[PDB]
């Protein structure tokens, strides 16, 4: 009771984790905001079919690494080299 | 909406790096050629106008709409001394 921030295990899909970002230290999504925004929910992907991940939703983690002040290309790195489950933080 | 930069290569080349195409797809499964790394002081960052993740719609008039990778870099590469980017972002 009284927690911002969710823990969710994204099982990997056929066609990948089916959700798109934005955002970063070298590409603001807003003014002065560096945070990892999800952009859109894929259909037919596995984010979708979970149907926990929201459209806005702040990447805080993946896995164990915060994205926090990070390069944009830190996060996709790690989303691309994600195993068959992957642990997503985010913050609403 | 798309942007159309004219670009000359400088001695370091055009001044950035891209990812991307059919070959080579984003996470998300999206198959575009973005500007990976813009670096300071090269042709691209000098000139102002390219954004590091701004996708590449076009080189030299030729669309790079579902092209594979080595295609966009084959692209850039002839493109000679002049180089004019559509992009979109």
């Amino acid at each position: 009771l009284g927690s911002q921030y969710l823990d969710i295990v994204l099982l990997r899909g056929s066609s990948g984790l089916g959700f798109s970002i934005a955002g970063g230290t070298d590409n603001p999504h807003f003014d002065n905001d560096t945070s990892i925004y999800i952009t859109k929910v894929i259909p037919g992907g596995a984010a979708e079919a979970d149907g926990r991940l929201k459209v806005y939703d702040t990447i805080v983690a993946v896995d164990d690494q915060l994205m926090e002040d990070v390069a944009h290309q830190v996060c996709v790195d790690a989303l691309k080299s994600a195993g068959s489950e992957v642990k997503l933080r985010v913050k609403r």
